[PDB]
């Protein structure tokens, strides 16, 4: 059981807006953005449950591009070596952020043949800090089992 | 003196359309797209002259993404090792194409902090073939001394 702060902003694929995970408690059957680890591309994926795991100690993780999230010590992030717990990460280690690049011709027509292959931006960690006890939440994403929260790829429930 | 076929399509920065270089003969004071070799970014740049060098033997060069141009044997293209003549290139050698990537957030806001640094796509050569004698043209780009023709970075006159 791992989880994230209720303030964490979930990117919602149907609306193009974000909502904090706490505000989605008890909602379901909505789409988030997930990485497909086989293709390294982002796909929309359905949330089947959003739940609170109680009050837990959370830690703020920050990356070089300023992405930040508060998560439990056992919460997993995606490194080049696979999924790793927050309390196993070290500074300068890269974690996966989503990236959305579009490739156009000089005439502003689509030019997908020049698109970089992966939808991941690998960003180094610059801070990991114990922050305090908060109500924490997670969600279930059957199939791909990950989602974007605060513009970071995080693992869903197991 | 090197040159390209009159059919070669010049990307015009003000209009977002292309025109064959022959149709620009005698025109000037218009902007094309050029690579800045110091920053590796594309910039608009002014054409001061468009001229015909006569009838010359031209060669078709083609890359893996299907970019193709007809140019003289001494016409230069940009490799990772600098500018090289058509008659010095070999198959699988990469040459520079422009690329225009845009980086957006998952909410479709600009997200330039994740943009790849270079505006070049390095594409391998798949064919170099003597084609025939044609009227050929080039142009002068003071300062950056290159331009995009048939979606390939080519050197301007000297």
């Amino acid at each position: 059981s791992f989880a994230i702060s209720g303030d964490s902003l979930i990117s919602l694929a149907s609306t193009g807006k974000r909502v904090p995970i706490k505000d989605l408690l008890g909602e379901k059957d909505f789409e988030i953005w997930a990485i497909n680890e086989q293709t390294m591309k982002l796909e929309s994926a359905k949330v089947s449950r959003v739940f609170c795991t109680g009050k837990k100690l959370v830690y703020t993780l920050k990356t070089r591009l300023g992405r930040t999230i508060k998560a439990t010590a056992n919460h997993r992030f995606l490194t080049i070596d696979g999924w790793k717990r927050l309390d196993e990460l070290s500074l300068k280690e890269h974690i996966a952020l989503p990236r959305k690049l579009e490739s156009s011709s000089l005439q502003l027509a689509p030019e997908i043949e020049k698109l970089p292959q992966s939808d991941i931006y690998w960003d180094p960690i610059v801070s990991i800090t114990e922050t305090g006890v908060e109500e924490v939440f997670d969600l279930t994403v059957p199939g791909l089992r990950n989602f974007v929260a605060n513009d970071i790829i995080v693992h869903a429930s197991i």
